[PDB]
């Protein structure tokens, strides 16, 4: 009977703290979904957004009744909770999809303001030809004043029109970029560009600046690799890629397929460290699929490095298939 | 055959943004134990809370009974870090576990990190050891006392520990403690307390093996080509994935001889895009190196490998 159809609500609860306020060495978090009426169900738990495998779960479904109710138990390490990520229940019935979330209790007392300056990216200076340079405050107490941003630049000549925007955060912050565009030459003979940040709740001024590293030079080095093919990898191959001995640190990875640059986020590429000797590295990873390679069996790993010659890119392509 | 009650309490999380909600249940848990006579009292700072703020119910499952019992509680009183102790009388016999709000994670800056045995000192090296890193504490006056402790209330040993002004002019405390190789193994929990007197009260961590499931590491070992104006030195890459938990050890080997750690570096474990961590690890070799033997050996270990918990894929730079 219709009129009885009872959608499943979404709840979750956690481990407690002991009697001292302390975590202990392991959080669970228990997705309970409330009687509803029978039918097929299914959880799934997410990271910061990202599906988390069904392995780390337990689920279990009960009737009593005419009503269904179903829970389903994610177990994180202490450390994992602490790192401070987002955990989702999410729960597809009949159609429709429901869910919840959470994470760590928020501190006490929300610290202060910070702001962050960041240079321009190889890419933006080199392939796009648009540099610009982007100064991010966090932690913002909003309904206050309105934080004020200031760019100037060293030799006192006049700077761009900068964009400006701010963003309410999940955590009840307020985050506020703008983002500068800054002449080709200016930049790369070494103009230095400061972001000032003003506010009423702030005793001094924050000031941040940025330019060009200076010393050393050296170009980069690709190397791109496939694991090879075996029983737990048919349908599907890892790419490897090992940039490396370049300096200054400053570059810009990508991954290139069938005339597509890819999203950043198909690839996981480390920030760069210094080698055992002069320069540093970079390694990324890059899962493909099947239809990726029967499309066209190609995947280039290209870096843009200010030192790469001619055009300040260095790239090697690999196969996965014998073709 | 008899199956004792065990007690547990869950409580109401907060959303995605780290916030509480209005109102905060607590629920006491005694879950799969041999029938018998069951009571469950709550209480507040050591008082009994008044009967109509509970409510409690027991179920049966085959062999096995299970008893619950919620709580529900203002968020003010939640916030007031009030204590409150669920007490089960299990025929005649009282089993008590107690909750109070969890403490900030960060007090006035400050972080602490706890970490697990290195595989390689776990099983290679048969000495496995913890440490606890505080970062960011004032340098005022009064010392930082650490102290180490299990959860079974069992023996310690004795701890390193070391304490260095940072450039940026905060102080960090470091200390490392011997573990039982079969303790830990067995599932102890080790906790690391931290006490300054700048801070409002202890700061705790605690640190257990994976309860997750285990997969073993694949390991892929690759040798650059040569690049031109580079003749006597290669780059070897080892792409070690697919394993879980994700701590990990990774070595390299030549002419038989486990390399110095200074010769080689590996990434932080992170997740692969399904199941799983990978690490890469980078080592520069020699001509000297390959004509002498062109073999090198990129080894895992890894809790989860076999038979001796060691995985391993050797490279060569030429055919
Ligand atoms: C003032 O200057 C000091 C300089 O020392 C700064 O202190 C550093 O702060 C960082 C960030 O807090 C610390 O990094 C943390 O290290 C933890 C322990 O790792 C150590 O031990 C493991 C295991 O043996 C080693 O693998 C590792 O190399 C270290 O030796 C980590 O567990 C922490 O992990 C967390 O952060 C990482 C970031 O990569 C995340 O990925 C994790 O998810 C997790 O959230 C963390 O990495 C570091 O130890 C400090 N350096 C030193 C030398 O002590 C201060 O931060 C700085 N203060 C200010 C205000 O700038
Ligand atoms: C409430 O919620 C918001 C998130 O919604 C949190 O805001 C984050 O706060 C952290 C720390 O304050 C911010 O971290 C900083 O990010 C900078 C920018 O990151 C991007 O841009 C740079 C430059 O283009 C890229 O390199 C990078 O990949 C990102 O795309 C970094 O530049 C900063 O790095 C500095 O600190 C880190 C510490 O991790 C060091 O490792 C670095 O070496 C360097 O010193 C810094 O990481 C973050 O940007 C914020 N997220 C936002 C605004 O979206 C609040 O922290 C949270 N509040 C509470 C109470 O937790």
């Amino acid at each position: 009977c219709s009129r009885d159809f009872t959608p499943p609500t979404v709840k979750i609860l956690q481990s407690s703290c002991d009697g001292g306020g302390h975590f202990p060495p392991t959080i669970q978090l228990l997705c309970l979904v409330s009687g509803y009426t029978p039918g097929t169900i299914q959880i799934t738990w997410l990271e910061d957004g990202q599906v988390m495998d069904v392995d780390l779960s337990t689920a279990s479904t009960t009737q009593e009744g005419e009503l269904a109710s179903t829970q389903s138990e994610l177990t994180l390490s202490q450390k994992h909770w602490l790192s401070d990520r987002t955990y989702t229940c999410q729960v597809t019935y009949q159609g429709h999809t429901f869910e919840d979330s959470t994470k760590k209790c928020a501190d006490s007392n929300p610290r202060g303001v910070s702001a962050y300056l960041s240079r321009p990216s190889p890419f933006d200076l080199f392939i796009r030809k648009s540099p610009t340079i982007t100064c991010l405050v966090v932690d913002l107490a909003p309904s206050k004043g309105t934080v004020q941003l200031t760019w100037s630049r060293a030799s006192g000549k006049p700077v761009n029109h900068s964009t400006r925007k701010e963003e309410k955060q999940r955590n009840g912050t307020l985050t506020v970029t703008s983002t500068l565009p800054v002449g080709t030459r200016d930049w790369i003979e070494g103009e230095t560009y400061q972001c000032r940040v003003t506010h009423p709740h702030l005793p001094r001024a924050l000031m941040r600046s940025t330019t060009k590293t200076s010393g050393p030079r050296a170009a980069p080095e690709v190397y791109a690799f496939a694991t090879p093919e075996w029983p737990g990898s048919r349908d599907k191959r890892t790419l490897a890629c090992l940039i490396q001995n370049f300096m200054p640190e400053d570059i810009s990875v990508q991954w290139l397929h069938n005339e597509v640059q890819l999203p950043d986020a198909r690839h996981s590429t480390t920030q760069p460290r210094k080698t055992k000797g002069s320069g540093f590295f970079v390694f990324s990873r890059l899962e493909v699929t099947r239809a990726e390679w029967e499309q066209k069996d190609e995947f280039i790993c290209r870096a843009v490095h200010e030192a790469a010659s001619p055009s300040q890119t260095v790239q090697r392509a690999v196969s996965v298939n014998p073709g």
